[PDB]
């Protein structure tokens, strides 16, 4: 019996993003999976990487190096509880779904801050200890992204480039780096411009894909997949 | 005369980023330029895109849509003042320099939230009015980035892929989108690994480049430049 974490980054429960999150919960629930949702905005999740992320006393109180300090806090069980709460959710999950609108060819800052502060060295990766040596191997990850731009725009010769090109930092630089196998992204192009019925189709595509998510092989998370 | 804004995203004044920011201020100062720095961590800059960013009557109080509400608020002058404060700095600047450490093949969340909240519709772009018709046309922008990974790792055949691939969402999807011309990036690779003379070299290389910044031409911020 499979365990899923949804990390959800939208301000509005009635949004397209909210509905994608809610049918994921509905469908994965119906299947009998264990489901957990991190509703970042509702949590007022802190995005900033600061010295407040370490409790007690610093490994080097004179010069603050966030990566060093968080690595030695993880090893010594002195990370801030908001971090470690999320790390627990990840540790337990077989699959991590990220549900977000595209902000500047990336994730909204609040979700960027989740990646920055939750995926610390010792938990997600070490230096050295990354990519296939990353610490979240055996887990699946999946980006479920909504865009303002059309599919059209997201082509190699289109104004925005191929959508793969913006996935690189997220899928490869982040999710692969950490050991994840990367399920094929779910991209919901341009719902604010789509008709009701097209929107319904995209939600149902997502509901249906979700019926057979566990039968999926990861994408090959390569430069060639993304650029060639 | 020329006017520079440095948007700086590092927690530690004694860091390698801190040194790069200060040599920029020193050199650009020496040349007679007008220089302004937004030290985001020191400002406790808010990264989250929330309904707190609009103080006036919302256009749809039942269903919150951050893009629609911020676009309206900018036109009516009911955005949060922290946003407006940054927009004034950008509007005055001839050149915007971003100084940051690479976090997950991207900017630190606090700086992502600057992008998200400061570059709103009406101020930075319109629909229509983006890419070469973006509202910040006539301005220059430059990413000054530091990394953990070495240069070799950031090559087409190295584990990270070429350095330009991770620049795409920044340079193209954000800066060119808003009309900026983009000067070639300054990438200071792996300062932590480097020797102290090589670190000094990197600082001084940046200072030296800034001597002739105003004579540079922008890159052609296309898919071909980034991906080949
Ligand atoms: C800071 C910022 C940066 C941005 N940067 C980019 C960028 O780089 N690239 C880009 O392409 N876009 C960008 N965008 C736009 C953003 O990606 C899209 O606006 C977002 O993806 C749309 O998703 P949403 O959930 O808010 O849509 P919504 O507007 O909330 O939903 C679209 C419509 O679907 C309806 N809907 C909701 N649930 C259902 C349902 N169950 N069935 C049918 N219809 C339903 C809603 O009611 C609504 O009418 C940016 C936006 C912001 C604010
Ligand atoms: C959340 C997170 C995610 C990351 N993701 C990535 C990623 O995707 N890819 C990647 O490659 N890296 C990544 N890193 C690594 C990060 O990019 C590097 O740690 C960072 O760029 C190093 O810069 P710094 O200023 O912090 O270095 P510092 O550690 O501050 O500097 C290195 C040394 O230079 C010294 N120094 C300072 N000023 C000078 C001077 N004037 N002359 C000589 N020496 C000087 C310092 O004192 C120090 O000893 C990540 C780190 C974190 C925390
Ligand atoms: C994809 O390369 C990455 C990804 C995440 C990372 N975090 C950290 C490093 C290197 C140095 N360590 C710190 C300071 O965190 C790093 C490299
Ligand atoms: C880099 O693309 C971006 C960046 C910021 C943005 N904010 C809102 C949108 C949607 C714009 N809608 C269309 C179809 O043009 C948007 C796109
Ligand atoms: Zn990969
Ligand atoms: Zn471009």
């Amino acid at each position: 019996g499979k365990k899923v974490l949804i990390v959800y980054a939208h301000q509005e429960p009635k949004s397209f993003n909210g509905s994608l999150k809610n049918v994921a919960v509905d469908e994965l629930s119906r299947q009998g999976c264990t489901v957990t949702v991190s509703d970042l905005y509702a949590m007022n999740f802190e995005p900033r990487a600061t010295d407040k992320d370490i409790t007690g006393t610093l490994s080097n109180p004179e010069v603050f190096n966030y990566g060093v300090e968080t690595h030695e806090a993880y090893k010594q069980r002195s990370l801030a509880s908001d971090i470690t709460d999320e790390q627990k959710k990840v540790r337990e999950a077989d699959l991590v779904i990220f549900q977000f609108p595209l902000y500047w060819f990336s994730v909204p800052a609040i979700l960027k801050g989740w990646m920055d502060r939750v995926l610390c060295q010792g938990f997600a990766f070490d230096i050295p200890g990354f990519y296939d040596s990353g610490l979240l191997q055996g887990k699946l990850a999946l980006l479920s992204v909504t865009t303002g731009g059309t599919a059209e725009m997201y082509t190699k010769t289109g104004v925005n480039g191929d959508s793969r090109y913006f996935l690189w930092p997220l899928q490869h630089g982040t999710l692969h780096f950490c050991g994840f196998k990367v399920l094929a992204p779910q991209i919901s192009f341009a719902p604010e411009i789509a008709s009701e019925e097209e929107r319904k189709g995209m939600v149902a595509a997502w509901s249906q894909r979700l019926q057979t998510i566990w039968k999926e092989e990861p994408i090959p998370c390569t430069a060639h997949w993304h650029f060639g």
